[PDB]
């Protein structure tokens, strides 16, 4: 079964402004996800500090990008601590009202959409490069679940019984036509090398056949 | 009782390594506290979404800076969601051990001292200005603990059954005699503005009698 919501209002708003401003940097975005992923995997590694078995789903904690050009999409996969269904629903784990609200209040006396990071809200900003997106995570207290949105005010959750992922989330990005740049490995190298050159966990690129 | 312990020694190189080390661009340890705060913040209102009787302990989020030229202290002060003990002395809730040695491997290949918060262990930077540093904290699940080091390689933990603050924690900076400038009103507002200018909490700056 797939489940359709409809986002919070606040969200809605921030998502049709992050898809109808205009503005050039889009680049940002990969910076925002790699540092939720990075946020993850601290989670996963403080709490394996207490109890070592929440490793048992997977004891290496890294961040792998896997473009595809023959999909057109790009993919940020990490395992880190995952995401439970009711995390998923209640905004991806963010405070998004409340960020939403602080962020669009700073818009307005000088800020720039590239801070968006800085009121918790970093994710929406894939809706810069992307039309779809989708969210596949498994946390050591749930199953495994699909959570997509192609914007237009609604989200859907579905459970995600194919390939087990042990632990983590995989975030998929499907570009809008005019972004495939973001598939290209110089490009991607490049922007890892501007905003994430220095970061906790190894990151991998993939390499395309 | 005050007890008494070590920090591990991947932690005590850490602040040797910010103590010893030449690096004059000292005034980011505020932006690392602030956003310290901001996470704990973020915690706190996004599990009171949830349960909203978490906030019984105080609806308000928001975070306080607190000069004394008196006492030449420098306090930051939060509402988030504070500390637990254990929180306290495994490293102050940081991933310290592996954020060291990554932030260390780090700085041999062309890192920085200021990216110390990309590593998870920004708190150590508050050792840039201050000769001791004593934490405050209270977590709803826990009594109210204050934690305390000189460096050296040691730290204390002892109740803190004075004045409770409901929730949140208190970050207390006794700063070294040449670095004062960090108590004029100037000087904090100019790098609120230059590295804090946009977050989601009000800062409010105190004023000195
Ligand atoms: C939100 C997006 C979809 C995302 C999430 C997680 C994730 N897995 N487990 C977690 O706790 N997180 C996480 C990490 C940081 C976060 C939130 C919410 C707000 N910030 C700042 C959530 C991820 O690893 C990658 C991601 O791109
Ligand atoms: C660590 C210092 C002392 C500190 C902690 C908390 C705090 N209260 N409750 C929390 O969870 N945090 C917190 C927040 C962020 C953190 C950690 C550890 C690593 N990062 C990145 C801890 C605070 O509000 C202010 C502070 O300066
Ligand atoms: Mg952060």
């Amino acid at each position: 079964e797939v489940e359709t919501f409809a986002f919070q209002a606040e969200i809605a708003q921030l998502m049709s402004l992050i898809i109808n401003t205009f503005y050039s940097n889009k680049e940002i975005f990969l910076r925002e996800l790699i540092s939720n992923s990075s946020d993850a995997l601290d989670k996963i590694r403080y709490e394996s500090l207490t109890d070592p078995s929440k490793l048992d789903s997977g004891k290496e904690l890294h961040i792998n990008l896997i473009p595809n050009k023959q999909d057109r999409t790009l993919t940020i996969v990490d395992t880190g601590i995952g995401m439970t269904k009711a995390d998923l629903i209640n905004n991806l784990g963010t405070i998004a009202k409340s960020g939403t609200k602080a962020f669009m209040e700073a818009l307005q006396a000088g800020a720039d959409i590239s801070m968006i990071g800085q009121f918790g809200v970093g994710f929406y900003s894939a809706y810069l490069v992307a039309e779809k997106v989708t969210v596949i995570t498994k946390h050591n207290d749930d199953e495994q679940y699909a959570w997509e949105s192609s914007a237009g005010g609604s989200f859907t959750v579905r459970t995600d019984t194919g390939e087990p992922m042990g632990r983590g989330t995989k975030v998929i990005l499907h570009l809008k036509e005019d972004q495939t740049e973001y598939l290209e490995e110089r490009r991607i190298k490049e922007i890892v090398k501007k905003h994430s050159q220095f970061i906790g966990y190894p990151i991998t690129l993939f390499v395309e056949k």
